């Protein structure tokens, strides 16, 4: 499977992305990156190791329609069949989004649904859990759920060690997710619910 990602600042997870692409049983390739912000350091992971980058710049565009349009016209002529959002900050329209269903991935640092929106670390930890954790899953309007990670709050943790912590999780299930999906193992069910598959090809 043909892989991009959308990016909007350090592509926070992309190395990670890339580094499971090369390993021997791989059923996904990274075959762009791209962002809506010029010179950004996921730009930069992405040129380092020879995947090209295009660069959409929302203001250029009248509207959210017509810049996720844009974006997905490079998809469109990069071949791609699967895309990772990784650290992408704005909101996809209702037709980029259903056009891309059960094919779009992001990654979120809780376990969802608890800690949704923004600042997911200083949640659990002003809530006091002593579990947290990470969850990828498909894009919808919210998505429905392919892996999750639980992660440990330690005592005395600040916003800086749990993040850390929780974000060696996001290294693990994020390309672990990707391969799934990549291989054909989990599909989108015509349900709206997650599908695990066996496959013909052995």
């Amino acid at each position: 499977a043909r892989v991009a990602v959308l990016i909007s600042g350090t592509g926070s997870n992309l190395q990670a992305l890339i580094d499971s692409t090369r390993e021997p049983n791989s059923s996904a390739q990274i075959d762009i990156v791209i962002s809506n912000k010029a010179a950004v350091a996921g730009l930069d992971k992405a040129e380092r190791a020879g995947i090209p980058t295009r660069v959409i710049n929302h203001k250029l565009y009248k509207n959210r329609v017509e810049f996720d349009s844009a974006i997905d016209l490079v998809l469109e002529e990069f071949s791609i069949d699967i895309v990772c959002l990784a650290g992408f900050m704005r909101i996809l329209s209702g037709p980029f989004v259903q056009k891309w269903n059960g094919k779009m991935l992001n990654i979120h640092p809780s376990l969802l649904p608890s800690f949704k929106g923004s600042n997911a670390h200083e949640q659990a930890l002003e809530t006091g859990v002593t579990v947290t954790g990470c969850t990828v899953h498909f894009v919808a309007e919210a998505g429905q759920i392919i892996l999750q990670e639980a992660v440990p709050v330690k005592r005395g943790d600040t916003v800086a060690t749990l993040s850390e912590r929780v974000k060696l999780a996001e290294h693990k299930i994020f390309p672990a997710a990707l391969q799934l999906v990549a291989s054909g193992t989990v599909q989108l069910g015509e349900n709206g619910k997650i599908c695990w598959v066996k496959e013909e090809h052995h």
